[PDB]
């Protein structure tokens, strides 16, 4: 979506529910779940194939709960519709941004960014290597426009 | 440059070092200086930017020195050039890559895979806060196949 910030790092998921929570929307334990299973999913599944995974820890949930969560974060912006050509099944990703920060090598001061890549290196982590990616912590270092501003120190941090 | 593995973990300045290790290129300080510069570049320089930045810090840079160390970027394709008249100004594009560790969570096991993202992040930090970014270590972590189910 649009360059913006919370004013603090935030992963895929915490983004997701950062904006959820902005929005005065309910986060439930199935809603987690729906947004953890699109964020580490490394491919592009149906609405059944969502329903069918998180069925034996969800047993109350139903194909409805999952039309209905999808609906939510393909609006919210962080899944997207895709079609394949002769298939009338609607497959989803998650394609959701995160927030980064970057620290002043010099003197410290903390600023952060809107983030896209970081998923694409998962999923190429996954394709690569087998692993089924968990985390990806990122924290960039820099030199803040005033620090470049001023002469070479002395030390650093 | 297709999918491979150095099997250890290598940002984009490392690995430019360890393939031209690879292939027997000899690496010089000025080849250093323009590797360094080319991959922390946030835009396409010309030739005659590339010189006139690094040579206050690196005063025996030359032009000439720049189109030599280019052309050996050139040709082990971490380096494309642009060209947009007939003039002598070319444009230069680092298209490089790394090597990041991926950790098991459970065993500890690592593998390493090849990223040309991380790089894309460096800029994107960049435009949006104004710093000058230095450096982005990554680390990815995860479940190996032996670990799952
Ligand atoms: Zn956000
Ligand atoms: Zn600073
Ligand atoms: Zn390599
Ligand atoms: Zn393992």
């Amino acid at each position: 979506m649009d360059i913006h910030s919370h004013q603090q790092a935030l992963d895929a998921y915490e983004n997701v529910l950062e904006h959820l929570r902005e929005k005065h929307i309910r986060i439930t334990e199935t809603r987690k779940a729906i947004i953890s299973y699109m964020i580490q999913s490394t491919e592009h599944p149906s609405a059944d194939k969502i329903y069918r995974d998180l069925q034996p820890n969800f047993p109350n949930m139903s194909l409805a709960t999952v039309y209905n969560n999808l609906k939510v974060l393909v609006d919210e912006g962080f899944v997207s519709e895709l079609k394949i050509s002769n298939d009338l099944t609607t497959y989803y990703d998650f394609m959701g941004h995160q927030h980064v920060n970057v620290v002043c090598e010099i003197c410290g001061k903390i600023a952060d960014f809107m983030d896209v890549d970081v998923m694409d290196i998962a999923k190429e982590a996954h394709e690569q290597t087998g692993y089924k990616v968990t985390r990806i912590p990122v924290i960039a270092y820099g030199i803040c426009p005033d620090c470049q501003a001023k002469d070479q120190p002395d030390f650093l941090e």
